[PDB]
């Protein structure tokens, strides 16, 4: 039966009837076209639904009306409106415009009769534009998916989707040209980069990586929310994909050169501090750094290999980067995220050589204290190499690393105080128990509190839990400062211009970069389609976003603040 | 047009012809039956395939004759012939016998005409058997499955897949009865327990996962063997499935017993030998245990992670079990890993217990050396306690912080020799750059032999890469003991029967374990499917493989070795 576009066919049949549709077109050597096929079936006897099955010159495609769909813990859903687009078929100048043929042959074996409506339309908005917005709804019954070309220019782009509400759970994936395409369920993530999203989602693509310079963006609405961060007539969801290209390798070596020539600066300082001078006229030291070596051994070979595993796959839902500034080089997939650690450890050095320069003017001066100065130096080098590793693929599994090395580094500190206990030590296993889950969740902040007050006694008489250490790390240092500038201000002594400029600027760093700490634009804490609902832009250059300039803010107040009490003793 | 059974159908079809087949037949009470189809099409004009739609009450499939797969690196191959086994419907006595209808429609686009050749079979060896083997080929254009039920006495299976050769690379996968089922490369992984195999495969199952009491058991094969362990008409592969009942409760109580019974009885020995003698009639040591708290708590959270990934999935392809003697316990998958590395834990209290009774005597005798053998039994329970993380989920990442915590212990206690070094430097720094890549290999070796050279040497002065520690840690201390036998027979020294019980124990258990040491039952260094062809059935008492042997033996033997060095120096 011939048929025409954009008109709705209804029917009935059953066991002895089969209606058949042929469809007749032709695709331009430019343009290209894709067919959608629309199915309705108001007939609910799920034990006679209504066979589609389409066919092509080189593609068949199949499927029932009503669509079931088996979720978890023994639930079906149904699917009265089924929608599909057929794979499109390029024509080029090579071979002119190309006549096609599409026949949808409708049938069941229903004894009475099922009824359906058949629309088969043409999509007008099948190729993406660069920088262009476009809005479209899908379904779990009707997934859609829109072709992006290449432009010569261009060279990689990043595929924005936003939509406005959390639920259904969707999943973004880019494809090859060649059919089929897979837009069901349980072939999806066959092949091609996928994303899982609830709000948000952005995909890396090089041009590279695709032969032809072109590429399907298969969008499929899941029927059920647990692989996302949630739970259970139709699953409708508006999205809203924009394509943008991403920025120029200028880009990579000015970002690569602030991060370097900003640190660099600080090095400026002490060449400059020493001219004044001139114009004014072990075994445990090398035990903790082989622990430090052995300990990081391991964790980089685990996080190359979950990059490894990444990058073979398409499955970009082990990682949990910020993806709106996630800038790849080569291997690693967020170089951003491990170039801002690179001023953490190069400032080390600074430390490092500056405690040198004092011990060894201390010991000339023995001619005519200093060691646990060495391991804060070393802490400063370690965390920031931690940090890099960590940022290679963040995870749930490699937090676990970064953090209890540093925990570690605590805990030995101890045992040297105690050469010259236990509320600390319930501390470190209550927060154990929260990993495995109302009367523990009082006494949970209760001994931190408590925890706290008996760290800062104790130094007195001396003269997530990660972001609690931290928490104390700001809270009790401030008071600590702050006990002997009372102190000398009572006493006679005077505070020198030196330390002055390093207690003001310790404490404006610290306001500054604990605002950019609670900027969480990643969370390892839900699903990863949870996660990238906090996705931010960069606001460095077009380089850096939020965390990232933590790290280089907290690499400043951390040097600052130990320079703070390298100094204050020259009276 | 009404068809038989068992008939080779045969015709030409093009663009106005269409070839529909009707098949009937009926399906009994209580005998289950499954219709394959085949299909060939001797036509090589691959741009007009034959398209063959199969339509049911409740199911349509629909595929083309030949078949296309898209290789790796633009590669393609066809296959003229396609089978397909269509998904049974059981009738039960509620519904009596049911008739069935079978409609295979047959079409094309060719402009002149393709060949096909119809044939469609009922399966009479669909059911599978217990404890019976079946021969069966597969291709990748031809997909088989097969139904077990569970019977009411056995609650847990094991299926035994043995193939005699290693390529084409196949997929063994367990799914739900509930159609449709999943037979194709690009979906047999999205739900259900599946493995990948070459030669062997096991996969083990319980019946509380599967509500009906019964499964599929679908063997698809791929068409590369990239995904195996190589590469690049038909793929034919002949197979062997056998299933077989898993072991009982009893095992479980019995096997427990025999793992704490025997290293009691090493408890029984100290009590022994301290009633002869009645007849007769520390902040160093603190900081090494919290440096092995501290590195052994990311690790447990490590392999969790790894295990519940593999739980909630059916990729089995992550850990590198023995799956041929892997007994589940519970979230455990192989218990029998964990329970033999539990008399490695204890057996170090035993001799850490010694020691405190030699250091105590040692101390009242005082009134009227021992650090060092702290920290050697202490390394005696780490290991154990590191070997069972390990085997929660062996894997090339996990074997990296087994061995690394090892040798950290190693260049800590250099430090302490050094208080009273570049060769052994190297070592550990070349076999870090076999992991990335002949001018290498002739000097990987020959490093290594000048090592445990220059081990031997300073020892003689003071009177995988693991593999190669444990390779010198049986060449050096076996000349290393050997040193002071002829050195005391020499001089004017007598060995007492205690030690000389001791090393005569230590040199039989050492060359027991090390026979078992050498038994490979997996094997990281290559695909998960390589792998499963090492893997061998338990030989101790249905529980313990040859792996876990050495998990006792080696336990032993080490005991033995450090009470070798705790004693001969009663004279
Ligand atoms: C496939 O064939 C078509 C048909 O010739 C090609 O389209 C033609 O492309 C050229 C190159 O850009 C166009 O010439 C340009 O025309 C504009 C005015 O439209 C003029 O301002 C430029 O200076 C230039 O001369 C040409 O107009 C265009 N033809 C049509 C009908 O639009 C197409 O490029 C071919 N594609 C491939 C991949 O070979
Ligand atoms: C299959 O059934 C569905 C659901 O009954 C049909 O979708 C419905 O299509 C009509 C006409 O296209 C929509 O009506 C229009 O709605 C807009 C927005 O409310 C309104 O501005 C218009 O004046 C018009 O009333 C209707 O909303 C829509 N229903 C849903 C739930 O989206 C569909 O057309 C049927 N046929 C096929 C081939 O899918
Ligand atoms: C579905 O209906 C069939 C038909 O009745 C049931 O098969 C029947 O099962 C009973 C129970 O085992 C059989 O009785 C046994 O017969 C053997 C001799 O064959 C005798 O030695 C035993 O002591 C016992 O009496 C009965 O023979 C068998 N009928 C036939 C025709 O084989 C079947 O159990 C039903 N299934 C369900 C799930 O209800
Ligand atoms: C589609 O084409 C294939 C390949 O041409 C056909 O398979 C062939 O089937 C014949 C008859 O079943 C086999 O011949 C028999 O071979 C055995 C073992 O060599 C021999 O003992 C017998 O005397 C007989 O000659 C032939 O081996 C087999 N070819 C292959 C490669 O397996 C198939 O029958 C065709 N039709 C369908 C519906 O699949
Ligand atoms: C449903 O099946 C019935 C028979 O099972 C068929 O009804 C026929 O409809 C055609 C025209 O639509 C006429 O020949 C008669 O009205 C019916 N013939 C017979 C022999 O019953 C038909 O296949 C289906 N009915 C529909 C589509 O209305
Ligand atoms: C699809 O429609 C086109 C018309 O748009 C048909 O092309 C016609 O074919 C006949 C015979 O081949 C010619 O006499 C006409 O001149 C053609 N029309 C045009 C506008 O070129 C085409 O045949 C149709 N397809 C089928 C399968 O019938
Ligand atoms: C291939 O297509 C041709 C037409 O394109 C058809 O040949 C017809 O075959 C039938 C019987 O097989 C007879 O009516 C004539 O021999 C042909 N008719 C016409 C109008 O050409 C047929 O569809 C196919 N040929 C086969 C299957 O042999
Ligand atoms: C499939 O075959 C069976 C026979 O094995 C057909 O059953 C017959 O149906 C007619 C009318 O319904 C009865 O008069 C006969 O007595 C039945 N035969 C038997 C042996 O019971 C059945 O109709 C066939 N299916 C179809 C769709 O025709
Ligand atoms: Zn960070
Ligand atoms: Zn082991």
């Amino acid at each position: 039966r011939g048929a025409d576009f954009d008109h709705v066919y209804s029917g009935v049949v059953n066991l002895s009837t089969e209606n058949i549709y042929s469809f007749n077109y032709t695709s331009q050597p430019d343009q290209v076209t894709a067919v959608r096929v629309y199915v309705n079936s108001s007939s609910e006897n799920l034990n006679y639904p209504v066979l589609v099955v389409v066919r092509q010159q080189k593609e068949v495609l199949s499927w029932q009306v009503p669509l079931l769909f088996q979720g978890l813990y023994q639930r079906s859903y149904n699917y009265q409106e089924v929608s599909r687009t057929l794979c499109p078929s390029e024509a080029t100048n090579e071979t002119g415009p190309l006549q096609q043929l599409i026949f949808v042959d409708v049938a069941s074996m229903a004894p009475l009769g099922a009824q359906y409506k058949l629309l088969v339309t043409k999509l007008k908005h099948f190729q993406l534009r660069t920088n262009v917005a476009f809005h479209f709804t899908a379904s779990p019954s009707q997934p859609q998916y829109f072709l992006y070309k290449f432009p010569k220019d261009v060279d990689s782009v990043i595929i924005k989707v936003v939509s406005e509400m959390a639920y259904p759970c969707s999943v973004v994936s880019v494809q090859n040209i060649m059919c089929p395409v897979y837009d069901l369920d349980h072939n999806v993530e066959f092949n091609g980069v996928y994303q899982s999203m609830t709000k948000k989602a952005a995909i890396t693509l090089q041009k590279k990586d695709f032969p032809g310079e072109q590429f399907f963006v298969v969008f499929v609405i899941k029927p059920e929310d647990y692989a996302c961060g949630g739970s259970f007539l139709q699953r409708k969801k508006n999205l809203e994909v924009t394509i943008v290209p991403s920025i120029k390798e200028s880009v990579y070596v000015k970002s690569s050169l602030f991060s370097v020539f900003i640190f660099l600066s600080f090095y400026l300082g002490c060449l400059l501090v020493g001219f004044v001078h001139y114009l004014r006229f072990k075994i445990y030291f090398w035990n903790i750094i082989t622990i430090a070596v052995f300990y990081a051994l391991p964790v980089i070979q685990l996080v190359i290999t979950y990059q490894t595993v990444v990058n073979v796959t398409g499955n970009q839902d082990i990682c949990y980067y910020n993806f709106l500034c996630a800038h790849p080089l080569g291997v690693l997939s967020a170089f951003n995220n491990i170039l801002s650690n690179l001023g953490h450890v190069l400032l080390g050095f600074l430390f490092l050589l500056i405690v040198l320069r004092r011990d060894i003017l201390h010991r000339r001066a023995l001619e005519a204290h200093f060691g646990l100065f060495y391991a804060m130096g070393i802490a400063l080098m370690m965390e920031g190499v931690l940090s890099a590793c960590y940022h290679v693929c963040p995870n749930y599994s490699n937090f676990q690393f970064d953090t209890s090395f540093m925990y570690m580094i605590a805990g030995l500190c101890m045992l040297k105080l105690y050469q010259t206990y236990a509320s600390f030590a319930v501390v470190i296993m209550v927060t154990v128990l929260g990993v495995v889950f109302v009367w523990f969740w009082v006494i949970f902040s209760a001994i931190h509190v408590l925890a706290s007050l008996a760290l800062s006694t104790q130094i007195y008489y001396m003269g997530d839990f990660a972001s609690y250490m931290l928490g104390i790390f700001i809270c009790n240092l401030l008071l600590y400062l702050a006990f002997y500038i009372i102190m000398k201000l009572r006493s006679s002594e005077k505070v020198l211009p030196v330390p002055l400029f390093c207690i003001v600027a310790t404490a404006v760093m610290w306001a500054a970069a604990l605002y950019f700490f609670f900027q969480n634009l990643s969370s390892w804490e839900g699903t990863p389609a949870e996660s990238r609902e906090k996705n931010r832009e960069c606001i460095l250059l077009d380089f850096f976003d939020d965390h990232d300039i933590w790290h280089f803010l907290s690499a400043t107040a951390l040097f600052f603040s130990f320079l703070v009490l390298l100094t204050l003793d020259d009276d």
